[PDB]
DNA sequence: GACCACGGCGCG
DNA sequence: AAAGCGCGCCGTGGTC
């Protein structure tokens, strides 16, 4: 269809580029086009060629400038028509589904896929037009986020290897002798890895009492909750629990990660996929660093192996109660703002109501602890799973319940006009403008449409607050660039930096003040920062 | 060796 | 498990 021109191609072209393997910092670049003014031109050797590209525009943009970074290339990306059709749609995730969605075939040639982006881009390039507010997100978040996001994934992070190797050695004979009382318990072995035969062993061999049913299958459950609820039942439960912990520790971070170092930079390097959620936030994948542990002992045991280059600190910055004061300006709530004008913090004073402690005497791990009830209240947590989880009579967790919805009247009124308007709509937008599509608000089956309505108000608050971090990662860039400080991991609405140890102090100041400005609400944003050689000890 | 669905669980 | 929402990865079980 296009007449095939010789490499390179003229200024301004889109690409197309096939990989070993999706993950860029690993993968071979087994193929490269470009295609222009109805021609296509193939690269003879691509790696080569790689250096004849002044911009990565095309489908998968980013993927292609990590790999260019990779490889000392300066190629940043630009247009891709990925990020125009998941402001469309949020649920456009994928180019095998963009691509079927509006023009054409993802296919596994080079050409082909730079043909295709082409004539995605002009196509959803149409789309948009007239659509203001998210032709904004694209081009003063989304594309320029691109870039930000391409040089956070060919920097990497350090990570202490031989920490981690011994690490396992210790956790694996703790496992042992869990897993050894466990089948004591039980009076026989069997593998307690498998929820199925556990599951066996605790309602029909031990004869305790099911209290939950599994979702598609309809089993009974043995997730941590229905342990929680046994752990008076029988000694086995106390063991599992302790098991459980130890294994998914060990298992998902401590043996994996030192093998994911990468040979070139010595660094551990994530994926930050931008069109993967519903809501408008990041995801980070190969591997996820967004769930490094923190909340138990030997979860912060393994948060210390994160670590700065020598000679360099980690600097850790962290948004105050984010959903909270986003909630604040959405809904107008003039108690909730009042509560953020005054200083006050949400999280301690559940806290310190849960515990039944004074504020001064709560602790971080209790802090956190009260934001599962707070947030779980918020979008909606039943009195039931409250009072399960607080060891509460019923009866308190509907006070509770009722006296928070009670201390911030007008928050029922926002969540009532916002589902609304999805109705009529069929989709609910965030403060700036994106959009998520929910059919599912009148559905005729109750659990349906009510677990639909909870995504559907959750959404502008998530998303705004996602939209905040990421307008103030394309305004913090360029200044960390200009000081000599990198930008090494976002978590939803923290920032993870490398600073030069002399530096790092004015580092945290600027950063912190960057992100506080973002974008003026009708509550102060503020954010917590701190600095040290380990992730943990920079937060604090 | 691969894929999936599921339950389960780590973080935000 | 339960009327929190958003993710990705683990091992098991079942295929292919
Ligand atoms: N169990 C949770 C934890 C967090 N979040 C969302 C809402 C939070 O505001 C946001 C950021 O998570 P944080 O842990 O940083 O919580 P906060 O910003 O609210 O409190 P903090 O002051 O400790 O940073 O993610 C959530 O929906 N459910
Ligand atoms: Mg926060
Ligand atoms: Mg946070
Ligand atoms: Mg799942």
């Amino acid at each position: 269809a296009l007449e095939e021109a010789p490499w390179p191609p003229p200024e301004g072209a889109f690409v197309g580029f096939v990989l070993s393997r999706k993950e860029p910092m690993w993968a071979d670049l087994l193929a490269l086009a470009a295609a222009r003014g109805g021609r296509v031109h193939r690269a003879p050797e691509p790696y080569k060629a790689l250096r004849d590209l002044k911009e990565a525009r095309g489908l998968l943009a980013k993927d292609l400038s990590v790999l260019a970074l990779r490889e000392g290339l300066g190629l940043p990306p630009g247009d891709d028509p990925m990020l125009l059709a998941y402001l469309l749609d949020p649920s456009n995730t994928t180019p095998e589904g963009v691509a079927r969605r509006y023009g054409g075939e993802w296919t596994e040639e080079a050409g082909e896929r730079a043909a295709l982006s082409e004539r995605l881009f002009a196509n959803l390039w149409g789309r948009l037009e007239g659509e203001e507010r998210l032709l904004w997100l694209y081009r003063e978040v989304e594309r320029p986020l691109s870039a930000v996001l391409a040089h956070m994934e060919a920097t990497g992070v350090r990570l202490d290897v031989a920490y981690l190797r011994a690490l396992s050695l210790e956790v694996a004979e703790e496992i042992a002798r869990l897993e050894a009382e466990v089948f004591r318990l039980a009076g026989h072995p069997f593998n307690l890895n498998s929820r199925d035969q556990l599951e066996r062993v605790l309602f029909d061999e031990l004869g305790l009492p099911a209290i939950g049913k599994t979702e598609k299958t309809g089993k009974r459950s043995t997730s941590a909750a229905v342990l929680e609820a046994l752990r008076e039942a029988h000694p086995i439960v106390e063991k599992i629990l302790q098991y459980r912990e130890l294994t998914k520790l060990k298992s998902t971070y401590i043996d994996p990660l030192p093998d994911l170092i990468h040979p070139r930079t010595g660094r551990l390097h994530t994926r930050f996929n931008q069109t993967a959620t519903a809501t408008g936030r990041l995801s980070s994948s190969d591997p996820n660093l967004q769930n490094i542990p923190v909340r138990t002992p030997l979860g912060q045991r393994i948060r210390r192996a994160f670590i700065a280059e020598e000679g360099w600190l980690l600097v850790a910055l962290d948004y105050s109660q984010i959903e909270l004061r986003v909630l604040a300006h959405l809904s107008g709530d003039e108690n909730l703002i009042r509560v953020f004008q005054e200083g006050r913090d949400i999280h301690t004073e559940t806290a310190s109501w849960m515990f039944g402690v004074p504020r001064e005497a709560v602790d971080p791990l209790m802090r956190r602890a009260a934001k599962t009830i707070n947030f779980g209240v918020l979008y909606g947590m039943s009195a039931h799973r409250l009072s399960q989880e607080l060891a509460i009579p019923y009866e308190e967790a509907q006070a509770f319940i009722e006296r928070y919805f009670q201390s911030f009247p007008k928050v029922r009124a926002w969540i009532e006009k916002t589902l609304e308007e999805g109705r009529r709509r069929g989709y609910v937008e965030t403060l700036f403008g994106r959009r998520r599509y929910v059919p599912d608000l009148e559905a005729r089956v109750k659990s349906v449409r009510e677990a639909a309505e909870r995504m559907a108000f959750n959404m502008p608050v998530q998303g705004t607050a996602a939209d905040l971090m990421k307008l103030a990662m394309v305004k913090l860039f360029p200044r960390l660039e200009e000081m000599g400080a990198r930008m090494l991991l976002q978590v939803h609405d923290e920032l993870v930096l490398e600073a030069p140890k002399e530096r790092a102090e004015a580092v945290a100041r600027l950063a912190k003040e960057v992100m506080e400005g973002v974008y003026p609400l009708a509550v102060p944003l503020e954010v917590e920062v701190g600095i040290g050689e380990d992730w943990l000890s920079a937060k604090e």
